């Protein structure tokens, strides 16, 4: 069973003898620190850890004996604060006093503001303001996740408004295929619902199931998928049957969409001669609810679907949409699910815009670039002490490193409002209380041991819609 | 609770329908494609077995659910309720597959065949990719071990250099990426495997997984030591940071002690406050409680050298037998921002440069260590190579033509000792002709069972590098 006192940095441990002396608030906040480009950030993914991790009882007796236990060997030394957390089991019946104020799921917000904000509720309890620091800072994947996903659907539109005029289909043309390719079961959830908060298209099914339970829809599911093809359904009937392979394929899944990936052994001769020529009139008998959409997976992936699209338009009738760019028949489709992430999938579009290919042609799969290849560092998430009290005395404290002008961090009380031009602003040293900036658009989502506001998945997607889709 | 119904690609939920009339095995293999890392550290299946797939892992309410939300999610009833249901009444839902694989811990080169799967039912030939995308997560704990132990050669090569031994080799890289990896479980996984190859964690979802599922002769695999984060220096205002330096290092007097000295200027912290105010209470301690100064911005080389002169300047300084200098042994220093294996090797050979010993410095890796890697690094990947249709075997792969280095291995594999005892993975099935003395995978899995493990001992064991053998 998860265990709170052992899902800590093991140095914080020893921290509760290191502040100052007659501490009775530290308070802490999280932003996407600014950078000296993702200049916005989507904030998702707390609700989750709340819920998961930090609400109702989440301190027992069992649970402090076993955090003691190895922390005796863990540190060759007895330093653990066991009366702190004895404390909290006593007067607390083992929820947490603290208190998380957070800007709502789903908000697109600027980078170098205030995302949330974190402090003890108890004097005691000076200490558990820091101590849940690695757990919340976690949140960092969903939020980079979310946010990453957002910027590759602001590429998709621009170039498929500009070649199609509209923006149909868009939220199924980056599906996630990241499964197999993130660090762990969790990640795998995690990852896929911060994708979904921008599209409908996954493979990742444990997205699903953290959606239903922490979240919720009004719809069933979040997200979809159709009949595939791995290479294993291709290379089994043999290097002579890929044709074989493709028949059954396509007659099994005759009424629904259905993906082949076609570069098992020559994705060139598979278009031209199998697709295009032994195979084409299973093709175009298919309902336009129905296409095939051939995927290769291999090679320089602008030069491949470039030469894919050349070849298919060759063999089966193209037409030319109302704003000069080619089209594929109905019936017919294209995925790009290899090498994809967010700039390959600028360089792809840009170069069919090019060659005058619509992005109504194309839907991208993207895995380890989508779920994966993606650091705390890459928006700066960063957790930090900005105030705190002692001797019954507030004091605005903040680092400012010599050497590093961008890790300098923000003073005393913050809040987060809207400007006079409806941007966004961050007020330090507990100027918000002066109150000349309308409502902190922070609110209280935890407070001890219970959850007090929740979003649902809708809300959130609503949250988080682009300008153009807002147009 | 999980369920393995719902732990696959959802692509492979249609697989049943797509694979040959009559096919009764699909046989796969898991290797790190050849195409930087020539060796990979094997590492992580047994977590993988023993949480996931082993025992009772089907029933009557998960494949309901399943069911359910395939019906949804496809839009499409397209679920094999039937195969879920066959595996539930005929082996009280424990898998029917076979997986055999290398010992964990152990070192081989990239492109060998480091694990196989096959179905052990004939009407079960489409579990054995059902579970490819569960298995294929064995990328991450592989990637971290590995990444690491290179980091752990470099560490090596230099401190052999610099110092004439290996002391505290072990120490001297401190995985500091709890709050810089994806998830709780992640984290759990990660520390697990930076700790095949060092004993210095502050990611303490490492310690009981590796106690739940290798376990080892000691109480704890890997250890760490009072250290200060900005948050307690700051919270004593600017103008007293003296004093915050003070109060921690007399509260942990007689134990090492970290403390950052950045918060905002490293380099007065180092000449005057540590250097000169703080001095009398260093230079007391004893050698097994030094003071390790800890920077944490700045250019990595740049701001460790600077350090370095600067403490080297108010402190006594030896030369080691090496002729390399030596800080007092109550003074150490922790770099622990922006360390990869990249900037690892440009911070130690730039100390060497400068006659500086690495016994002198330790180092924290958070996100370079468990976060910034993927499963391309090492091109680990699953993949069929044979398949029995019509009772007839058939090896099988792909050889796409825009990429030979994705072509995969054809037939059943084994993997045995050369003549001059290195590895090689043997194909179409030409282990049988023992030409090549026996498989050195062993079965680790059959039909709901765990039926070879290790303790993290000895793969510990099996993970050190040949400076250490
Ligand atoms: O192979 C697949 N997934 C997978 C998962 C894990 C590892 N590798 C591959 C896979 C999964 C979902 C797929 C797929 C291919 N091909 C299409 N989809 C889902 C959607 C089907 C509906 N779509 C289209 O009809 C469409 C396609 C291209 C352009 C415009 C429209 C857009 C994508
Ligand atoms: O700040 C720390 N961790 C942390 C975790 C998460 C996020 N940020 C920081 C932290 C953690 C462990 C530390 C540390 C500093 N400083 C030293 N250690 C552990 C060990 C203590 C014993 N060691 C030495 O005495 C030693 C140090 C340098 C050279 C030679 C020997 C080697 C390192």
């Amino acid at each position: 069973e998860f265990n709170i006192l052992l899902a800590t940095d093991s140095y914080k441990v020893t921290h509760y003898k290191q502040y100052p002396p007659n501490t009775s608030k530290v308070y802490s906040y999280f932003e996407c620190r600014e950078k000296k480009k993702y200049e916005e950030t989507v904030f998702y993914g707390l609700q989750y850890i709340l819920n998961k991790y930090l609400k109702g009882k989440v301190v027992t007796k069992e649970k402090i004996q076993e955090a003691k236990d190895v922390y005796k060997e863990h540190f060759q030394d007895d330093v653990f604060n066991e009366k702190g957390w004895n404390y909290i089991l006593e007067k607390y019946d083992g929820h947490l006093p603290i208190e998380i104020k957070a800007v709502p799921e789903g908000f697109v917000i600027p980078r170098g503001n205030v995302l949330f904000t974190v402090e003890n509720t108890d004097p005691e309890c000076y200490w558990l303001t820091n101590w849940i620091e690695t757990i919340l800072v976690q949140s960092w994947y969903p939020i980079t996740v979310a946010t990453n996903s957002r910027e590759q659907k602001k590429i998709l539109a621009k170039y498929l408004l500009e070649t199609s005029g509209n923006l149909d289909g868009l939220e199924y043309k980056l599906h996630d295929f990241g499964y197999r390719g993130v660090s762990s079961q969790e990640t795998a959830g995690i990852g896929a619902s911060a994708h979904l908060v921008n599209f409908k298209g996954t493979d990742t099914v444990a997205g699903l199931a953290l959606i239903k339970k922490y979240y919720g829809t009004k719809d069933p599911v979040p997200g979809y998928s159709v009949p595939a093809a791995e290479h294993s359904t291709i290379t089994a009937w043999g290097k002579d049957h890929e044709k074989d392979a493709f028949e059954h394929i396509v007659t099994q899944f005759s009424s629904v969409p259905v993906s082949v990936v076609s570069d098992s052994y020559d994705i060139y001769n598979a278009c031209e001669k199998i697709w295009g020529e032994d195979l084409r009139h299973l093709i175009v008998s298919r309902s336009t609810q129905a296409p095939l959409i051939i995927r290769p997976d291999s090679g320089n992936p602008l030069d491949t679907v470039l030469k894919v699209l050349e070849i298919l338009g060759k063999k089966f009738p193209v037409t030319e949409n109302s704003k000069g760019y080619k089209l594929l028949p109905p019936y017919l489709r294209v995925i790009q699910g290899d090498g994809v992430d967010i700039n390959t999938l600028q360089e792809i579009v840009e170069g069919m815009k090019q060659k005058m290919w619509s992005i109504e042609n194309i839907a991208f799969g993207s895995g380890g670039g989508l779920l994966q290849k993606l650091t705390r560092d890459l928006l700066n998430c960063s957790f930090k002490c900005s105030y705190v009290v002692t001797n019954g005395l507030g004091i605005n404290v903040f680092k400012d490193p010599v050497a590093d002008p961008n890790k300098r961090s923000k003073k005393g009380r913050l809040s987060l409002h809207r400007t006079p031009a409806g941007n966004f602003v961050t007020l330090e040293e507990g100027k918000g209380d002066l109150e000349e900036y309308g409502q902190d658009l922070l609110h209280t989502v935890f407070k001890n041991g219970k959850v007090t506001k929740s979003y649902s998945f809708d809300e959130i997607r609503k949250n988080a819609q682009l300008n153009i889709e807002l147009e």
